[PDB]
RNA sequence: CCGCCGCCGCCGCCGCCGCG
RNA sequence: CCGCCGCCGCCGCCGCCGCG
């Protein structure tokens, strides 16, 4: 059991939920997808998000610089490894990537990117 | 001559400039690299940037939503095409990508990303 | 970390596929 | 646009290469 960078569990919808949602509403998805990759290993989350302030606060807590550092440092060696954060919401994907020496900075840009994309004007 | 999305010309350093700069100083590069891709076509810029407010203002002008739309629309067909903005500065790369229907939104996230990365704390 | 070359592994986008 | 499958083309990151 690899140690995840995430602090909240996955919330991917079932096929039937997604169909039901589709019938009743995408610029109004159930939520967004995000991932963190360290070398060859990728951890992924689908998280529900409804464009409210409470919901934004909840999903911004899915990972921290500390949680990312803990998970990522399991994979660090003599060489630097590639680290990548990606997020997709409403047709737009943002990826923030670089080497493990730069991880703190990557996390700073990743969290700013997530915040901006989740708040992008309707 | 394809029409560029950029409003400022490329400023890539020569091999000798870069060596000279290296001898006299990277978290202090000569500048940053950015690119816009529409389907198979990629336009690139190296731009000098010295972490001042005047310099930030100058390089934020290298493209606009209008200039991107003009260049990109040359390539639009019945299907949507993939559009991608990338920027690299001080070891961190950000890419903002999606389909041509979402281009306006891509440009909004791209310009916010560029601003944040170019201002990321020393 | 200026440009280019190819080689490795991973990732993202677009379009398509055919399953659940 | 939930998950998965492969197919297309482009892109980004890490490491390596060998030129300028």
């Amino acid at each position: 059991h690899m140690t995840s960078p995430f602090k909240l569990p996955d919330e991917s919808p079932s096929w039937t939920e997604w169909r039901l949602h589709n019938d009743e509403t995408q610029d109004n998805p159930l939520g967004f997808k995000e991932s963190w990759g360290f070398g060859k290993v990728v951890f992924k989350r689908y998280l529900r998000y409804d464009r409210t302030e409470a919901s934004l606060h909840r999903v911004l807590g899915s990972w921290t610089g500390d949680s990312v550092n803990y998970a990522a440092s399991r994979f660090f060696g003599f060489d630097q490894i590639g680290c990548t954060y990606s997020i997709r919401f409403r047709g737009v994907s943002i990826t923030v990537s670089g080497g493990s020496r730069t991880l703190q900075h990557l996390c700073e840009m990743a969290i700013r990117s997530k915040q901006e994309l989740l708040q992008l004007a309707p």
